[PDB]
């Protein structure tokens, strides 16, 4: 299977399908563990997570591309990938960007109507040079919208269904707070409709059943395990500094043994033993 | 100040100065915030955190220096970088990676006498390829030996005071579970000795009172963080697949308002202002 | 809609033999195509010279190599041969990392040598068979390169040749065959496609296509040959516009602009845009 | 011990007019070096053209010409001008990243320009800000080029030279510039060092070192000469190995393999052996 049939599969298979935030390689293999059918790499992540920077557009296409790889090589998880506007303002930046992701592995990626938004017929323009580029037409293409929060539900329905017309695969409307909301929108765009549950948002944390009861197809939860992490190593920074040792925060730490077992050790050698 | 300058003066001023690992530059820019003055970029963490790949030389120097550019281009603090055996078996492999790493910004490098050892004189070929392509002397060569292990106390001695006359500014040997070890091995080298306080290891978990008694100039912390981290991440995989929602560990999270503070959001737009 | 790996198969299957060429970078790539070959070629040594301005003595690694190999393969769709030395390290898994990486990356086929002088027969073995183990699309071609003529003889040459077929190796290349009848006998022997490295100032004589499909030979690679007039005809173009304040006397040498516009396919960019917008 | 951007400025102190030629990859920069040019230049079309095989329409970005400015500066230690075009996204942080990246990765310097026509002096004086705000080391010099002559006339292209040295902008690259008496008055104006781009198949008229220093220019640009005639020489290489299925036709036109031993001082490699063991 392609990475995007296997994206479409994940969302066939399980309602809402969960989508989790996968920071490295590492994380995607415990996501994989922990048996989630699908991960996510937040353009958010790409920047505070690798680059230690804010998310203002700094981070570019080569930024991504490199996570995306790191992950794709070690991880089979279809991988949805946070685009931004492309990458450039041409349509040939998109299409570049489109190439590079299906290239490297992605199964999915979501661009979004960002400058403030485009026009409809910008976001739409937007759309068809990523669907015009895509090689592999399993590779999902999932519109993004701040159209609610801009210019209200009415318009946000109007924009998704011409992005599906132009061949948007599924939709990712941005500050959707109201379950009745997120059904009649499901109700009236008809492709498969992502909820966004991040944490410290405008958004309720809601849950699958929740979700599911107003027909959303997909929740993510972008920068969970990232913001666990972080407090995490911060804890450990302190107390080394603090105490001058790290043996009062050990009972926070996976094991050795446990880190050898979530980056399969064994398989490898295991493959030595086949193959001489 | 050159990151080596910064790196020496950090051993000048601190006894033992603490050096802890930082997986990515979000982490680089933690330990900066808890005050360190000195971090490390492990090759076992590049291997599982950045690929997801057992520490068994798959990870190359390109995969190394992602991570030295993407760190020392948001965090000043000497980043001291594990190069293996210099990733590759030529002089040239060795020099290549010497210039590459003072190029991308790091402060110093351990090289090590891995193949079971390689002959005295084997190491010290592989400390007078890096010496003689360093093109900025305050740059740190540290030897690293495993010679304790394989051939006793009086033989690692022997080797290091070798790597030291081949131009080897500080001494990482390898497995040293005895402060008395330390102290002797300290006094027959004379240049600054590193401790390696990894968890889950053969060495006790030695504070810097203890190292500062037995001479020690360095303790290392290399994967501390990156195992806390891991544990919260899988964490909140488990309890957002088993809940249906991450409601139920919100608690061990990084706040919004915090990773904002962490990589200094506020400071972006204190340049836009002072700017324009 | 064909794999890399099954374009290759099919330029070795419908030209005899493939005539496959050298190309330094993308720009390079696009040329060979417009000159109508089916095939193209990274060279490790021009990775080194070329890209890296360094000599061929193993700096260049697999992060080097795979740049280039990305700038071909996303505009040109020509099928390419990747020299990738002994594998980029001494495991399995280094030879591993190499061969997955060359398929994501778009190359067709890889060539993985006996050099540590060269190993044993059954370490060889063992390359090919890590390689062939690694391999996620098995259209894509492993080709196994040896020195054992030189070194060992030409049995020995035949013998390692067949031990890399068994081990899974698609087609082989041997070093320093310099007479017309080696490579009959050595094709006839092996079975499965030779390729025969006609580069100049080396060893081989300039052997011809007609030469080289009487000697049953299924592929001949030309590895350095544009790169190397490329650079006389850039030094030509230094030497000039230092002595005499201008590249007056060499404008006749130079591809015009609108042959480069035609040559990247300038006016296909607009054309695209029209056709969408 | 001197940084890039101090060769840079050194270069053009002591030149008059500084011959900067273009390098499409760190080859040809050794080349450059070997015919004794004291500076080099990146740039962005060969950076399109040649490493990517795309046109210059703005799909190039940051990555792709930080790959090829350290490919070169590994090696070459001729202070490289880079083209980085209006700085690689719309963002003041995008520009400081460019400037902290070319800095780092080992440029000596870079031209950004006022493309969107153009965008207003005030906008333009605010690139020029970011850049500056942006240098780590001041040595490195940022170049300020505009295409205000053709779209608004010769005093406002003054004025907005004059309004980008007040930024900070080191050098001025003023565009679509064909009469030595406008470049004489331009310098006049401007005070700073001004670059002359000869370029080929052009507007511009091939003028001399002489005619450039008579009219006050500082620098003169050769930005492709080199790779046009590259890609002449390697397309007739291809032609002949296809039409005559050889390569004989075509050995004269090659640089020899001794001669690229020398031109990447594989001497000094084994030389560096013996010195160390």
């Amino acid at each position: 299977l392609t990475p995007g049939q296997r994206f479409r599969e994940a969302v066939a298979t399980e309602h809402p399908l969960q989508v989790v935030g996968t920071i490295n390689a590492n994380h995607a293999l415990l996501a994989k563990r922990a048996g989630f059918k699908a991960i996510y790499l937040s353009g958010g992540g790409v920047a505070a997570g690798s680059l230690g920077l804010p998310d203002l557009g700094i981070s570019g296409l080569d930024d991504v591309l490199t996570d995306v790889r790191r992950i794709t090589d070690v991880c089979d998880l279809p991988l949805l990938v946070d685009v931004d506007t492309g990458f450039g303002s041409s349509a040939f930046n998109v299409a570049r960007t489109v190439k590079s992701m299906i290239k490297f592995g992605a199964a999915a990626m979501h661009i979004e109507d960002q400058v403030e938004i485009v026009s409809q017929q910008e976001m739409v323009d937007r759309i068809k040079a990523a669907v015009d580029a895509r090689s592999d037409d399993s590779f999902v293409i999932m519109a993004r919208t701040d159209a609610l929060a801009v210019e209200g539900l009415q318009a946000a329905i109007d924009r998704a269904c011409a992005c599906v017309e132009a061949g948007a695969d599924m939709i990712f409307p941005e500050a959707m707070t109201e379950l009745a909301m997120y059904k009649e929108f499901a109700a009236a765009v008809k492709v498969p409709v992502l909820a966004n549950i991040t944490e410290f948002g405008a958004t309720p944390l809601f849950t699958t059943d929740e979700l599911a009861s107003a027909d959303v197809s997909l929740v993510l939860y972008p920068l969970s395990a990232f913001r666990a992490m972080n407090k995490a190593a911060e804890n450990v920074y302190t107390a080394i500094r603090r105490d001058g040792t790290q043996k009062n925060v050990i009972d926070t730490m996976q094991t050795r043994m446990e880190l050898y077992d979530r980056i399969d050790y064994h398989s490898f050698e295991q493959k030595l033993d086949a193959l001489f």
